[PDB]
This record gives structure tokens, sequence and C-alpha cells, in this order.
């Protein structure tokens, strides 16, 4: 009930739902979900309570936060998309790129998570800087997803099971690796190999290891690695949340 969703037209709804097999299409094709789904969540992620600044609204599309450090490489995903974003001029880029992440989820085997269109392409980017460091530890993760996003412990570490997908790019953050073994399968393995420790090959940030120390995100690390049902389940609701920062509020 925090959720007043607005109503769009059908034609809009319309839009929506080719937009989606289009996506599903070209993310499968082009082998992209994990870039996508990073897109959806720095489009969102920079939402602020306390100012309602940032958030899902499309300002991913501008130039200045694509410049942002934290968004190297996002560049490419709004290009790869912008031809079938020409097909659907009548979609917010707001509600486009979060579609997209809500596709790539989809596509690389994880849950069905919910999508509620009407979000505004708003005309100012957020101000750098309101990411996640992945240097830092919990008290900057609860900063940063909890003051900032309003999302709960729960949602930290069901989202941080994101990194189920894809890698890290030297030209990008720097870091260089993959989290799994599988990078285009959503699945558990991330929190798996969190557990079993560093191992050749495979990539942890400081940020995921201050999931294994904290003792309120340690049991839930300890959830999702042994029941992939509960993380589906937790990276859904934490995954819709995100996806609505700012958006559609009662
Ligand atoms: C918890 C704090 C987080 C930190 C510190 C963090 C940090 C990073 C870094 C440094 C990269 C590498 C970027 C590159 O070099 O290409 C990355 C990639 C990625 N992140 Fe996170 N991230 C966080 C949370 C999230 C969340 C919440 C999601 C989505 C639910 C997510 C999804 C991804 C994906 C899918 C990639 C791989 C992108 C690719 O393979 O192109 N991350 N993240
Ligand atoms: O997930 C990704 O998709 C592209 C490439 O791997 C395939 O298009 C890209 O650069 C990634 O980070
Ligand atoms: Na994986």
């Amino acid at each position: 009930m925090a959720k007043s969703y607005p109503t769009v037209s059908a034609e809009y709804s319309e839009a929506v739902e080719k937009a989606r097999q289009k996506l599903r299409a070209l993310i499968a094709e082009k082998s992209c979900a994990p870039l996508m789904l990073r897109l959806a969540w720095h489009s969102a992620g920079t939402f602020d309570v306390s100012s309602r600044t940032g958030g899902p609204f499309g300002t991913m599309k501008n130039p200045a936060e694509l410049a942002h450090g934290a968004n190297a490489g996002l560049d490419i995903a709004v290009r790869l998309l912008e031809p079938i974003k020409e097909e659907f001029p009548i979609l917010s880029y707001a509600d486009f790129y979060q579609l997209a992440g809500v596709v790539a989820v989809e596509v690389t085997g994880g849950p069905q998570i919910p999508f509620h269109p009407g979000r505004e392409d708003k005309p100012q980017p957020p101000p750098e800087g309101r990411l996640p460091d992945a240097t830092k530890g919990s008290d900057h993760l609860r900063q940063v997803f909890g003051k900032q996003m309003g999302l709960s412990d729960q949602d930290i570490v069901a989202l941080s099971g994101g990194h189920t997908l894809g890698r890290c790019h030297k030209e990008r953050s720097g870091f260089e690796g993959a989290w799994t073994s599988n990078p285009l399968v959503f699945d558990n393995s991330y929190f798996k190999e969190l557990l079993s420790g560093d191992k050749e090959g495979l990539l942890q940030l400081p940020s995921d290891k201050a999931l294994l120390s904290d003792p309120a995100f340690r049991p839930l690390v300890d959830k999702y690695a042994a029941d992939e049902k509960a993380f589906f389940e937790d990276y859904k609701e934490a995954h819709l949340k995100l996806s609505e920062l700012g958006f559609a509020d009662a």
C-alpha cells in the first residue's frame, strides 16, 4: 500500500509489452544481461529520499550522468538499446531502462519481477557520488541503501546477489573478474562463492566481503547460499522496490 501506480493508456501498456519482447530477444541474443542489470541498478540507485533527487527517471540517457566514474561503460548499454527505444517513442527512458533490468533478470533464469509503467523522464541527473563504493563496508552500505534509498538490510544482501551476473572490467571500474563461474546464469552462486572464500579465477570486492562479517548481513548470506527459492523471493521484492524508488509513492 506504499504505492499508488499511475494510470497509463492502453497504447502505453501495449508499447511496454512489445518493448519487453524486443528487449528479451536482444538481451538474450547479444549476451548482455549483466550490463543491462547494471544499467537499471545505476539508474535507480541514486535516489536519495531526503531530497527526492535521483532515482529511476531516465537520466542515464544524459551524457553528464554517463560521465560519472561509476557509470563507465553504461554508454555502451544506452547505445545498444537505442534502436529498440526508437521504435517505442511513447515510453519514457525511465520506464524503458527499468524494463531492461527486469528483462535482464528474466532472460538469465531469475525471478519474474513485477513492472509498473509511468515513470517520468526528469531533466536533472542526480549529483555524482550516490552509488556505493566497492572499497567500503557495512556502515557505508547502510548509508547508501538504507539512509539514501530507504531499503532494508535484507534488500542490501539480496540485491548484492545481482553479482551472480557478469564481471568487473579494468577499464570500467578498475576491478577485474567475475564473481561466479556462470556469469550469464541468475542463481544463488554468488553467495556460495562468498562463503567458500576467495578462489582462483573469481573476484570478490570489499563490499561483497562486508556481507560475511556483518552480524545482520551474514545470516542472509547463509540463507541465500542454501535456499535459492528464498533468494529469488527476496531478490524479486528488493529489485521491485529499487526499480520504483521515488516513483508512485503514496
Ligand atoms: C552492494 C553494492 C555494490 C557495489 C559496491 C557494486 C560494485 C560493482 C562494480 C565495481 C562492478 C564492476 C563494473 C565494471 O567494472 O564493469 C559491478 C558490476 C555489476 N554490478 Fe554491482 N555493485 C553493487 C551492487 C549491485 C546491485 C544492487 C546490482 C543489481 C541488483 C548490481 C549488479 C551488477 C552487475 C550485474 C554487474 C556486472 C556488469 C557487467 O558484467 O557488465 N550491483 N558492481
Ligand atoms: O554484459 C555485458 O554485455 C556486453 C558484452 O559482454 C556482450 O554484448 C558487455 O560489454 C558486458 O559488460
Ligand atoms: Na551466476
